[PDB]
């Protein structure tokens, strides 16, 4: 499946979808992306609508 990430960076806000087989790999896949922008802090998961979300 594919979940949608929601970047709530204080210096940058965005959102992108990544293809993952499970949530564990999804946490790292997206985390690897947010790093390419400088967004590291708390991470959330919306298994209610397949939407990832992170907030620096």
């Amino acid at each position: 499946m594919t979940y949608k990430l929601i970047l709530n960076g204080k210096t940058l806000k965005g959102e992108t979808t990544t293809e993952a087989v499970d949530a564990a790999t999804a946490e790292k896949v997206f985390k690897q992306y947010a790093n390419d922008n400088g967004v590291d802090g708390e991470w959330t998961y919306d298994d209610a609508t397949k939407t990832f979300t992170v907030t620096e």
